[PDB]
């Protein structure tokens, strides 16, 4: 009994096939800083000629916790493995200097930022952005947190800022730092201090500090309202304050987006459910988005 465990992928050790030499990875303009570090787009000479990645670093003055941090990403990063729909892992650089964690580039940047840039050209139906391109982006995106449940691991920070577009309008989930692997406990309760993304959080999570499989799908439901509401702001006309978690545990919900489809609005209701048990797991998300693809 007590013989048989679960490997926490964050013990194992760092698999030096991963392992790229910096002086052969060439940094460009910087593509993004934040609480997440800095990511910078670069050239990685032979890793596959030159290919264009991103490389995530932490600042300089980063704390020895912070630098533990990134080096536990990159083994959840290592454990989950390949998927279509996530930006993936692609090679580390881990002694002559700091971490970087070397990704896939999406050539495009997030959705969010191209939703309201093409936000004035779109046209329900028939590049310009269509009805059908925001249906395959919700399914993408579902397929790939679905991946992500398939390996017992929650992303936490699930939103349309997120999500990488790249070539062939694949969209791709982005951002590890805060995804956990829950196979022990079914959950993970949030022990940290740091500035949390509130408008896009399950009750529970603010409550609580409890994240859950069906947290990452309350998250995926406020997602789907940035989506068909080509980038809007969640909420409008409401700052985070105490009206706000007053009126969220009481059981308001955003109405539907103008140009969501009735069964996607369907979807983001399920998803907003106050019971945990209710909402539908990814699975079931797909399933249903496969179906409306196919009767459209
Ligand atoms: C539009 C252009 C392209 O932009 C980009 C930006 C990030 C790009 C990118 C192309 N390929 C990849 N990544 C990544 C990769 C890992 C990241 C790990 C953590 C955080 C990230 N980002 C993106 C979203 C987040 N909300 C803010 C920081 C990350 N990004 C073409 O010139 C810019």
């Amino acid at each position: 009994g007590n013989n048989y465990s679960y490997i926490d992928p964050t013990q194992l050790p760092y698999d030096h096939k991963w392992e790229f030499p910096r002086n052969r990875l060439s940094f460009g303009k910087t593509l993004g800083a934040g609480a997440f570090g800095k990511v910078v787009e670069a050239t990685a000479q032979g890793l596959i000629a030159a290919m264009t990645v991103a490389v995530k670093m932490l600042k300089p003055s980063a704390h020895s916790t912070e630098r533990e941090a990134l080096m536990s990403e990159l083994k959840v990063l290592s454990y989950l493995g390949n998927h279509e729909n996530i930006v993936n892992l692609l090679g580390a650089c881990t002694h002559g200097g700091p971490t970087l964690v070397i990704t896939e580039y999406c050539c495009y940047g997030d959705l969010l930022n191209f939703l309201r840039r093409k936000r004035d050209e779109f046209v329900p139906y028939k590049d310009f952005l269509t009805l059908e391109h925001l249906l395959s982006f919700s399914y993408q995106v579902a397929k790939g947190m679905a991946f992500l449940a398939s390996k017992n691991c929650i992303h936490r920070d699930l939103a349309a800022r997120n999500i990488l577009l790249t070539h062939g309008n694949i969209t791709k989930i982005c951002d590890f730092g805060l995804a956990r692997d829950i196979k022990n406990d079914s959950n993970y309760v949030d022990k940290g201090n740091a500035r949390l993304p509130v408008k896009w959080m399950a009750p529970e999570s603010i409550f609580n500090s409890v994240y859950t499989f069906e947290s990452d799908v309350w998250s995926y439901g406020i997602f789907l309202w940035e989506l068909f509401s080509l980038g809007s702001s969640p909420y409008p006309g409401m700052p985070v304050d105490s009206k706000f978690y007053k009126m969220i545990k009481e059981g308001f919900r955003m109405s539907s987006p103008e140009y969501a489809p009735a069964e996607m609005y369907d979807i983001m209701k399920t998803c907003w459910d106050a019971d945990p048990d209710k909402r539908p797991t990814f699975k079931q998300i797909v399933q249903d988005i496969e179906k409306q693809i196919s009767e459209s």
